């Protein structure tokens, strides 16, 4: 019998166990292929598909492009697969082709993708966000940094931030959010969460990174407010904590909540004198979030100020993650992302070997909980299989792909 | 402007030129990334996605599984992408979960996939077939060789071949097709072609390989008939030539017609005494097809008799292709398939270097026209990009995947 997968409205073969599951788990299994519990869920490995904007939506709606992109990766067994930044409001989109969730119909298109994910026994999350003062741009392949004009679908008069400070001369100048705007954003956040639950997502991630709205509020270089939302570390994180409280009130306690942070503005160098968001701030914020229902700290960085000075290279953000991990300990899970180019590096980052970027081969060590990968998956949707073979781990793959190699 | 792709009923960014296209074509460009004209079409490279049964259909209908599998590969730019063996009749299916095209509704599900293919500027074909005496089996991951019983969806009393000779003790014993059955198969073939054209396929491939119905008729080890369809080389290929004539009468002269042949039964060894289908027969058949509207000879082999003795390894079927190519010359294109594991081997097979399997690195040489790959794509849907990088060829990729690496 070609057993059907339960709980979905179309026939497809059951994948038991799901793709990406180590077939002979033992104490010698690399941590990368070890399961990870998070609230009610169990990821079968520690490789997460990072959220990746596709700039291919139709008035915020997914299309067959998204099914081919996500469905092709998800069938190859990432422990967790995260959908791209999805705006809770039209004017929160990065571009006119960004994913959105201000409409019930957008949720119904998302549902098609989570039903495919669940037909495979895979877990899928959604990153909710709002682009703030970086909103209304054009797709990056059209131009690294150019605005979407009103006739090209843009919305210059609705771009909003915590302060009336443009990111650059190439972006629009935002309106400073009134208290009414802040409340409208909180209401829209709640309405998008209900749509996300109804489409069936297994985890929600709060986007607090990459110079978007929530990152703009936490950083003093972009948030000059003098109300309850500015002027001190506690005020500047208030909006983030209110978003966490709203979320934890609405989603099931059984459901993991992730938060992606930009660990630093990369303005912590000599020559730049203004105050900025630093990894110490992110660590202190992590400590506070660990007690308010956030289960995982996705650690990225940068993209909040055009004068940033980034030291890039293999695993360049993992040191931030390890410093945040050292302060939250076992109170919260920490995931690292950014140029993790091998299963060996990944296994090193998770197990605390190879140094703070895990690239060293010699010789203590801060352990991390989860590895996150974006560009690796775009080049090879079968990255999980490639890393499993690189590390000598026999894994399950989809029945359709397996029997050809026996 | 994020220009829309024309001619499809959903918005998606135009890919101009399509993915897999060499960006700086010149006399030094490897033949593998050189364009190939076939009737009205131009493949942008010489890498074809081989047809691969998924055993995931619902009463012959595609599902979201097929969109995720095919759509994920097609967006990464194979010169041509071929859909799996699709039965023109219910009892022609390899298993109860095989693709089918005896219903208009099956054509409408196929259309969704070709609209995605065309939204990407990619070319897509369909392999039509009928499993003959190998019909009504279970998916191979359930068991290498076991029958689908009547309560497991099987159809023992309808399994049909040219002669009442079972493939093995593990298969059903077929009924020998009456002249009426042969006419019913020809009628169903015509009806499936119209559905294929209406779904918008760009090429049709006749499945004459792997021990299915048409291979059974050509080989004397499986076809013992004494009517116009047996007893001589000309009679045993008559059904194949009638299928070609029907096809060329129905599809546009502008549309390429492919035919996949099993170059040999692999019974041409000492110890086995019965007469069999050999590469000389396939070459003589190729010569006849070259004058009857067949544009490409897909060269595979085997799977018609359980006593076959296969000499496998890298490029093991390419010698057959080169021998068929030597007899048809420029009258027909020839493609090779089977353990082509590298862009270098592939480039060697097409350009006539590296020996008859292209694995040699030393030192004339029969040139081939097209390289076909199945398992390579399942492991890495991005194989075209991987082979382009291996050969030093700058290629276009989808906008969504490209800008991240600049
Ligand atoms: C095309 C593309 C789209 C991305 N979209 C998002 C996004 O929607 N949300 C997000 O938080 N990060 C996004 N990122 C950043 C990646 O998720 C990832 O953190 C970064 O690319 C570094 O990881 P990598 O080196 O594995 O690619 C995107 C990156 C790329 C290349
Ligand atoms: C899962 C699977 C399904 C296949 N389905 C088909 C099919 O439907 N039609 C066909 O002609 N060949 C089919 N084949 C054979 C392949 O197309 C190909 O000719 C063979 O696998 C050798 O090529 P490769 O070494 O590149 O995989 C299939 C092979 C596999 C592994």
């Amino acid at each position: 019998l070609n057993t059907p997968a339960p709980g979905v409205p179309f026939y497809t073969p059951l994948q038991s166990p799901p793709s990406g599951t180590a077939l002979h788990l033992s104490p010698s299994t690399p941590k990368l292929f070890t399961p990870l519990k998070i609230r009610s869920l169990t990821l079968q490995n520690r490789i997460m598909l990072s959220p990746m904007c596709q700039y291919s939506a139709s008035n915020g709606h997914f299309t067959p492009w998204h099914m081919a992109h996500l469905g092709g990766i998800i069938s190859r067994g990432p422990g967790l697969s995260m959908v791209e930044a999805t705006s809770v409001l039209p004017e929160g989109r990065i571009t006119p082709e960004d994913s959105g969730l201000w409409l019930d119909s957008q949720g119904d298109k998302l549902k098609e993708v989570v039903q495919f994910a669940h037909s495979q026994g895979q877990l899928i999350g959604i990153q909710l966000s709002h682009a703030g003062r970086k909103a209304s741009m054009v797709a990056p392949w059209l131009d690294r940094s150019a605005v979407a004009t009103e006739e090209a679908g843009g919305w210059p008069t609705k771009v909003k931030g915590p302060s009336a400070i443009p990111y650059d001369e190439h972006h629009y100048k935002p309106s400073a959010m009134t208290l009414e705007d802040i409340q409208e954003f909180k209401d829209a956040w709640a309405a998008s969460l209900k749509r996300a639950l109804k489409a069936g997502f297994d985890v929600i991630e709060i986007h607090n990174a990459h110079g978007y709205l929530l990152h703009e509020f936490v950083s003093p270089v972009s948030n000059k407010r003098t109300d309850q939302y500015g002027g001190s570390f506690e005020n500047r994180i208030r909006l983030t904590l209110e978003i966490v409280e709203i979320t934890r009130k609405i989603i099931p306690e059984s459901m993991p909540l992730f938060l992606r942070i930009s660990a630093t503005d990369w303005l912590d160098y000599e020559g730049f004198g203004e105050e900025s968001w630093t990894v110490a701030d992110s660590a202190r914020l992590a400590g506070i979030l660990a007690d308010r229902g956030v289960d995982l700290m996705d650690v990225s960085s940068g993209a909040n100020h055009p004068r940033q000075k980034i030291t890039a290279g293999l695993g360049y953000q993992a040191p931030f993650a390890k410093e945040i991990k050292r302060v939250v300990g076992e109170r919260m899970l920490v995931g690292t992302v950014g140029m993790i180019g091998s299963g060996r590096q990944a296994e090193g980052l998770l197990s605390g070997m190879g140094g703070e970027r895990g690239v060293d081969e010699g010789e203590k060590g801060t352990e991390l909980d989860l590895v996150i990968v974006a560009r690796g998956f775009q080049k090879n949707p079968g990255l999980v299989w490639e890393w499993a073979e690189e590390l000598g781990v026999r894994i399950m793959v989809a029945h359709q792909m397996r029997w050809g190699f026996r």
